[PDB]
């Protein structure tokens, strides 16, 4: 744990979210959950674009530990949940809904789901069409799924899943 603890630290400073991610989940329960290691966990799920995952880790984290740290990723938390509820983000779904076929509107809107931390959303959208045509768009389709899944990383949950769900279906 002592010197994992250090890799850890080594990893944040280095900006190896995903990384740190790894060795916390590697040290025991109770280290885990010192509250210490918890906003360094929070830090890095929010870095990594797993917005909800930090907000529900966040809200476990005891007064004691409410720190300068946990206060700044608070607010990071706040002004990212608002930038996913854009007027653009509204009208592409609007537009989506009565354009249910345009297949480039659809990578169009996953891109933008993207770019504010709607990848559930983002890879949702995009799995519906490739269970249906895996060559949706000339295959623009299965690529812009493949590059929200690398931009996401190895670490991450949702990431994960859709690849088992892409793989599962692959020819």
């Amino acid at each position: 744990d002592e010197q994992l603890l250090k890799q850890v630290s080594e990893l944040l400073q280095q900006g190896e979210h995903a990384q740190a991610l790894n060795v916390i989940q590697t040290l025991s329960d109770e280290l885990q959950s010192r509250g210490d290691v918890k906003l360094a966990k929070a830090d890095c799920l929010l870095e990594t674009k797993q917005f909800e995952l930090a907000q529900e880790l966040l809200a476990t984290i005891p007064l004691e530990y409410q720190d300068n740290s946990y206060k700044s990723l608070i607010a990071k938390l706040e002004l990212h949940q608002q930038a996913a509820e854009s007027p653009e983000l509204k009208r592409l779904e609007q537009e989506l809904a009565a354009n249910p076929d345009n297949f480039e509107l659809a990578c169009e809107l996953a891109v933008q789901y993207n770019q504010v931390g709607r990848d559930e959303e983002a890879l949702e959208l995009l799995w519906n069409i490739l269970k249906v045509n895996l060559g949706a768009q000339d295959g623009e389709v299965k690529k812009t799924f493949m590059d929200i899944l690398s931009a996401l990383g190895q670490g991450n949950a949702i990431a994960s899943k859709y690849r088992r769900q892409l793989y599962s279906i692959l020819y």
